[PDB]
């Protein structure tokens, strides 16, 4: 029997996929997680004990972003092998895919939290290879189910590209994306490109430099917006400023503010 339900903070969440917690953890009805340290437990009683004992009120690592009550924590999988191992076991419940939980050292994880008087509550995250051969700025990304479709996912994407901009480099997420992933990326890419086309003869490589979005990713977005033509084996941006505004006017809640970022490579 696999883990099929978890309790974390005040949420219970049914599982979507196999996650390889140790066998005897699968045995139990629920898995219980501390929402701050992400320790997993077998019973409500050991859960309750831990709750009144645990001193953590936030993720470990560095708070590299604070706007209002939104915070992002940078955790090095080398500094905190266990927390990150726990994070990955948690994420694998909802990511079909994921392939890596135990080897976490090569990764750095970014934890989105929304803060109240009690502490900083994890909402989603994205991991990132410290050194990427394939140029992926986002190894795995996810918003916890009860928080999905509210702009947190798109906030994370925005954020992963802000880091790329500060590294003066372009990146794409590692594939395959989930269907929610595809949608969110295509939506983010669209918004960013349309917003910029509103404000005169930019090349695709120019757009690529400004946004840190790869050329393939810009091209494929522009195709779906119907704003690129094919000429002699070359993708050519064909934009009518009345179809930019036209697309914008058509049908995120939370956005990355470069000022409130506290980072450097
Ligand atoms: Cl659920
Ligand atoms: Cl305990
Ligand atoms: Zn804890």
């Amino acid at each position: 029997k696999y883990v099929d339900k978890i309790h974390i903070g005040n949420y219970e969440i049914d599982a979507w996929y196999f996650s390889p917690f140790p066998e005897d953890y699968g045995k139990q009805p629920k898995l219980w997680l501390c929402e701050y340290c992400l320790k997993y437990m077998k019973y409500e009683k050991s859960y309750r004990f831990h709750l009144g004992q645990c001193q953590w009120r936030q993720p470990p690592g560095k708070e590299i972003y604070r706007k209002s009550n939104i915070s992002v924590y940078e955790v090095d999988g080398k500094d905190h092998k266990i927390y990150c191992q726990n994070l990955c076991l948690l994420a694998k419940l909802f990511l079909d895919h994921k392939t890596l939980y135990f080897d976490v050292e090569p990764f750095v994880f970014y934890i989105l939290t929304e803060v109240d008087r009690q502490g900083a509550h994890i909402v989603g995250y994205f991991s990132k290879e410290k050194e990427s051969p394939d140029g992926n700025n986002v190894a795995c990304i996810l918003t916890l189910p009860p928080y999905q479709r509210r702009g947190y996912g798109k906030f994370l994407i925005a954020f992963s590209y802000e880091l790329s901009k500060l590294e003066s480099t372009v990146g794409s997420p590692e594939k395959p994306l989930s269907d929610l992933g595809k949608l969110s990326y295509r939506s983010y890419w669209s918004w960013v490109l349309l917003e910029i086309l509103r404000d005169g003869t930019l090349s695709i490589k120019d757009l690529s430099q400004m946004t840190s979005i790869t050329q393939n990713d810009i091209i494929s977005t522009l195709q779906s917006l119907n704003m690129v033509k094919y000429w002699k084996g070359q993708h050519v941006i064909c934009v009518t400023p009345k179809l930019v505004e036209e697309h914008l006017k058509s049908a995120p809640p939370i956005t990355v503010d470069s000022v409130c970022l506290k980072w450097a490579p």
